[PDB]
């Protein structure tokens, strides 16, 4: 009397639109801006719920209580704006990728937005370059 | 000199923190308010990055030019809620479930918002039952 369908493929399409839309910068309601030492400063949009559905510290800042008024800007430091435009492209595509004289400060800014797969795949690499 | 990691699952997971939102409440950015015939009407929460995704028609519904002013309400006729509750669970979830009784409406639903994995779906299942 019921009948129940799962399209396998479908959160790996529509993660493809919403990075997207990320590049096209369309509803975007987040304004990454990013100023690490003596680098240009640079910004990122993105979707400030698939941040939160990839880092519990997105998540945690984006969630505080009465839902925000319209695009916000949050200023990143400590982070070098190479890595966070990795690590935004992991939430958006599930992949990351890095010259191996990055794997540290990738893994650095995992850490720092408690992203635990790269965590653990840049931690794995380390210790198998010993 | 380069490594690269892909995370299988993570699209998978993502969209169940981002249907852990919706429930809650949380970043949510349009109400779709369904008021069909004769039933009472209902309402849904949800995030428009999230059913752009999963829906051409609601992509291009809130893609229109300058991006919106906060919370936005969007009237929906023609689909009963209940099938609108099942369509925004396939695009939250990848996953739809409906009595034999019901699969011609969310079929019609489906091709109303272009979802068209599920239209494949119910078609096939519509002709199996001859």
């Amino acid at each position: 009397r019921t009948f129940s369908y799962t399209l396998e493929d479908h959160t790996k399409q529509a993660f493809g639109i919403m990075n997207e839309l990320r590049l096209s910068q369309q509803l975007c309601d987040v304004t990454l801006q990013v100023k690490y030492q003596d680098a240009p400063a640079a910004q990122f949009m993105a979707h400030k719920v698939v941040l939160a559905s990839s880092s519990p510290v997105f998540k945690a800042m984006f969630t505080n209580g009465l839902r925000e008024q319209g695009m916000e800007v949050v200023s990143i430091e400590g982070i070098h704006p190479k890595v966070m435009e990795r690590l935004i492209e992991f939430a958006y595509t599930a992949s990351i990728s890095m010259g191996e004289k990055c794997v540290l400060h990738v893994m650095n800014g995992a850490v720092m937005y408690q992203i635990d797969s790269v965590v653990r795949a840049c931690a794995d690499f380390l210790v198998q370059q010993l």
